[PDB]
């Protein structure tokens, strides 16, 4: 009777086959609770768990056969169990609703997915932290407005990304905690009428706790929005790092080149070596953001309790989980195999970036910063008008700006001296970077457990 | 050499196989232009067109074989042609870039897709217009704030949706016009170096014109954003109609019930008959919006010219084209097979909705509207305090509010009289509705051609 | 020199005057650290803190005078201090960047704002929890697909919203923790060169800790995205509750009416009483979501470190903070003053919603659920074809469906009996609702501290 | 009675004062139609138009006084007219609803706003087209993946942006057409009951036509979504151009520097000259996108007809109209006053970008492209391994790759020769660029009228 086109638009089995195992696992747990509730005889339970375990095997062996009438994974497994053991299968449905199987399964899938994602995320952070430890002596320009600002260590750069990524890791753990709440036993919205043992369900399925209200457990998708939100910000961080590496990979900047494994050429232009890995990653930010936008829209203005609209969550979660997994591993390969050009990073170190240091120089000699700033500004301009860099002005030139300049300004013109000024926690001085590295190694240790 | 994970993240063949035919068609057109440009001998052209036509057959017969190395459809067809005719295949690549094949193919796919979508959209509008013509005598409540406002014809309701949908149709035609501009011959960004005959390409591929600048033709995706944008607004309209029908389908409202073909029951609650068709449609608004959001993000801040980030467009377009096709046809089935309850729509017609008419009554007798409004307000409240509807107050009751009320107020209390006040173009009077119906039939006639 | 139009587009003083106080407070803290770093003499510090305190007074008395050249609050306060104490003011700028003042100020503003928001959020949850305790005996329909499902307690409904809102409260606390990290002392990106005492800054400004990397502290806006994200989900929850109350406020449903303080009439239609409060709230979901979308877009693909693009964060945060504050308080008024119609909620309780209970009845007598479900389905249909409700079928009618039905089915037809089946934790049975109420009172107690 | 906080959240006068004039203008038009409908005496009309004209003066002189009770502009003007002429003012409300004043006013405001925006947009395109005509001999690198691709003319670059901006202009005109439809006379939803002369209203207010259905005219906001959508894509284009100019403004690229009027320095780093104008513009893309996202969300799932949720449209439209106006003018200043470095653009022209030309060279001599591509690839690599550019390999070196290379390959190594290959329409050859310039001058001529 169902209109074929609507039935097709209604089918979620194509993607939600990814929930085949957690669905059996959840059915198994419920079968045991039903036996304890007196709905199944221990003899029936056996037939049921045996059938379910068999269906699990069919899916893992890639031999399960999806039929036309299967509008979703839940309907598939129920059909299969019935054709295996008959009428007994039908007892498993007692007090159970699809509205609760759907969030229970997706949460089970998400818990497993987060572990994998976490593992990869931590490996990415580690890769950045460990390379930062190895390349701690490298100094290059730091930018604001994409204009050379003040010199910083390449390790300080790798660590800013590592640090941001660590907050992503942290948010990921917080979301996992609310994901880890058992919704099974909420029924279609009013709860379970059998005095089902929810605690037994909880430990069996390995959730940290149970849902507090049946109407909310079945209507909410905060856990989907949260996931999508944190994943989006994680992607945002990756788009910024991509933007950085792609620009630094240009021939104009020349700071680095990715490995051949993470680049591709051009079937038309023979000279090309393109940073595809990073561009792909940068574009995924939009992809994941679209998933977040869609779910927020799907939810807005919907009435309590369950609504068929909610079915759009599955595909969005699965797609973002797969994007993360791929994106994180690729990012790792890139960071660990890319080749920096210590020579070019060094050449890019030009005197004008030391203009702030030149002003502090005068400040140390007594001049108030505002004046010191304008004086340093003049030297920058004098050198420009003269067609040279500031370190090439003469001492009398500096005196023409302020007699406060003494022969010892020569010490201002030393990049190692520049970065080494920033010892206060968080700065780019080498001792601060080593401190950060240690802090991050600890943070990771704690994130892992 | 390419990292396997990055290569997988980079593959677009899974979805872009949908472009198999337009890609051959575009290669065929270019092969003929290359022969005219002196790159191919008429003998070579023959081998080439014959090979291409053969590959086209493989795809349509569902026998084409995708190999590991095929990162996209373009790479697949090029590989296949080479293994069919050898070295000659390689001449087809002359002066051609993937950056141009990609937008040429997607535009070719979009042109064909729009025709199908248009056909369905027009059928949906027709369905609403024709039912509105049949059910023109039905009157029910009209709402603002979901509170009963003034009575309107059910046909006036069906037509508001038809009208909005017609603007969707119109926007769809405008987008098609800019989609219909040939980008082939832009190369990787600098244009074509062979003095290729772009006009020949244009007519051959059936585009209305050619791109003006090669750098823009290869960098832009306005045609994707536009499509996604209009599709999103179209979905918005459908979410509002869905919201309406779902609410009207409630037992509390009781105005209508969808057919069984567009509903489904509940495996747990035996009494349920749910309007799945409409909820599915309403949720797609979010889905399509997410696609729009993702592409806008993918594009923002990207430098000229082509960037690998752009590859995310394919899957978003294909997904939205398929959503539209399904959603439009389902919407049509729903509107044409749903059953209204003329009796309940009639029962819902209550006197308080005529309070505005009661104020105009006094206005006709000389009272300024502001005063007429407060007087009518009092009658509404008097009736409430008295526990009756306003048409049940006595004439002396109305006189206690304003002596201006005469025995002829009885004429105010007639719903057919209410709606029939709105004869000015656009209103709910029957003559206005018939006018609208005629206007829409014409609009559709013009949209179709 | 600056183009007047660009300067206007660049000015953020209109909105960022809201940061006038935290900016002084942050300048005060830095002045004291500069004295300890040897940049200011204790005599200079005095003049500085005295001047700053004076500027603080000007803003709080609403007498501060913004001049043309003030492109932001930071520039305003610096100008004012200089015209008050002269050259000494300029020493305060030593080692300080706008890039760090900007995030330090906004975080200070956000910390204060979250406290207010939290206070209001907790009051909203309390309002729902306490009313749920008072109206615990009320039963009405529960819905899925906006179709009557199974009976539930009105208190179970109020609590689903309370529960969701509690997760919003929890997420709000997590975000506050990362907001509470001091970024001051990061300079323009390389850190602070004076060995400034960041710990002194931390305790002085009351942050829980300090930023780990100067490049990240100045480039990131995770704290803005997080805030916007959680606020958006909070709004989503409020849009669903609004959708519920507006629908329940219809005359068709008739379950409740809001108070006059939270409604408005119509200048045209005298009978109208509209639920403006709820519609306003529902629409804010979109408003806040737009703010989230904008910031995510502003950030995507931006290079390290600071970029002027980031300046868009201020107005988005301030607007959402003000929306939350207003929305939360209004929501509270609505819930606490609305009037339910116990009589209509009772009348809406119809027999078909007990069809699931009727199937369990047969299940208890031995029949497998699948069969019990179809049997109950038949009774629903028999009653329909007969034009009566199911509780009106005769016992022999039920026997015609299944001889398993005995005279005691009469017990199935009792709504208090229906809801009382759900005693398992989370359900709608009265003992479960009282449990929830207790749990939520505790949760709130912990959230508050 | 209205809760003060809800009343504040409900007030739209702060921003919708921008609609003060179009609101009077719309009231004036309706007053004249009411007189013709027999509701006002010609004597009353006079008092009314005189009062309205007076209120118009108050607003334009900046002396109108907003009172507490004014929840919107419509309520303000109605109050003011009443206190000026008394009871007569109240007759103007006859048959009129706020639901129609609101869309009529906003459309009137949008029509005027589009004209201004169009004027500025066309000036921006002109600025790019005319500079492209002046700097037509300049050649620099063209990029894909931000990697040097093939040489192109700077004019070809300016024109790709001009061309995209022209589509923005075109879409803007299409939106204006649907904006130009008169909604006045739709009442609260059922239409107008006075047989009001809508055609008279149309010409009087200068709309191109009238709305077809009263229910749609009052419920829709397609005209807002459309506007926001096109404005967003326009901003997208501007974010890409900004991304380009900011990168080209780097010292690493060194192709250009903006004028001082469109840059700003750093209060901390004396050497800085930052491209604020472009970064501000790039960030507005997100701002405008957020406005689009919010309105789409506000609309999704809302029931017919009017809902208070719709009130969020005003502020979004006004904000985007003001952003466009500022952004467009600033963009113009930037393009017209920026200074390119013809010398550096020339230096950036390196031999590897000619590798495609080198392959075509062999193709002309008979070699199939695929082979020609790999041969050219080898030369690129040989030169790398040798530490020189390809134009420095010896003829015998090229022979070692393919004996097909003859002394005349020297002609391949000429950049003017490179770009001049692209004469086919749209390419970067000089004759193609002059063609584009002419086409765009015409397009603008037509857009203007
Ligand atoms: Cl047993
Ligand atoms: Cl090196
Ligand atoms: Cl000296
Ligand atoms: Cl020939
Ligand atoms: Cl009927
Ligand atoms: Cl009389
Ligand atoms: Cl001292
Ligand atoms: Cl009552
Ligand atoms: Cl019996
Ligand atoms: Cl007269
Ligand atoms: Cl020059
Ligand atoms: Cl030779």
């Amino acid at each position: 009777s169902t209109d074929p086109i609507m039935e097709k638009l209604n089918s979620s089995i194509a993607y939600d086959q990814r929930l085949s195992e957690v669905d059996i696992q959840a059915s198994i747990a419920y079968a045991k609770a039903l036996e304890k509730a007196g709905i199944l005889t221990k003899t029936e339970l056996e037939k049921i768990l045996s059938g379910l375990e068999k269906i699990s095997e069919e899916w893992s062996k890639g031999v399960f056969v999806v039929k036309q009438s299967d509008e979703d994974i839940h309907t598939a497994n129920e059909r299969r169990l019935k054709e295996l053991i008959g009428d007994i299968a039908g007892k498993l449905h007692t007090g159970r609703s699809r509205n609760e199987q759907v969030v229970t399964d997706l949460k089970l899938f998400m818990k497993n997915s987060l572990s994998i994602i976490s593992t990869h995320l931590l490996q990415l952070i580690k890769t950045l932290v460990e390379r930062a430890a190895i390349e701690i002596d490298v100094i290059l320009p730091g930018y604001t407005h994409l204009q050379k600002a003040q010199p910083i260590r390449w390790s300080q750069f790798l660590l800013s990304h590592a640090v941001a990524l660590t907050r992503d890791s942290e948010r990921l753990g917080e979301v996992k905690k609310r994901i880890n709440v058992l919704p099974l036993g909420s029924g279609a919205l009013a709860g379970n009428p059998l005095d089902i043992d929810r605690e037994m369900l909880r430990s069996e399925l390995e959730f940290a706790s149970i849902s507090l209200n049946s109407m909310d457990a079945i209507s909410e998708r905060d856990f989907v929005v949260e996931f999508l939100s944190v994943a989006t910000l994680l992607l945002i961080h990756l788009s910024k790092m991509a933007e950085d590496l792609i620009i630094y990979s240009t021939s104009e900047f020349g700071f680095l080149t990715l490995s051949d494994a993470f680049s591709t050429g051009s079937s038309l232009m023979p000279q090309k070596k393109n940073p595809d890995s990073l561009e792909l990653i940068r574009s995924k930010a939009g992809r994941v953001f679209g998933r977040l936008a869609s779910i927020l829209m799907v939810l807005k203005g919907l009435p309590s309790t369950y609504n068929k609209d909610l079915q759009e969550d599955k595909e969005a979660v699965i797609d973002v989980v797969d994007t993360l997994t791929a994106v994180l591993q690729v990012a790792t390969g890139v960071i660990s195999t890319l080749q920096i050009s210590k020579e070019n990073m060094e050449k890019a170190l030009t005197p004008e970036m030391l203009a702030t240091d030149l002003a502090l120089y005068l400040v140390r000699k007594g001049m108030p910063f505002r004046q010191a700033h304008t004086a340093s500004g003049k030297a920058v301009h004098l050198a420009e008008t003269k067609g040279i860099a500031i370190n090439n002005l003469t001492l009398e030139d500096l005196k023409s700006i302020s007699p406060l300049f003494s022969s010892d300004v020569s010490q201002v013109f030393n990049f190692v001296n520049s970065v080494e000024q920033y010892t206060a926690l968080g700065g780019t001085a080498k001792s601060s970077v080593t401190t950060q590295i240690e802090q991050l190694r600890e943070l990771m240790k704690k994130q892992k457990e």
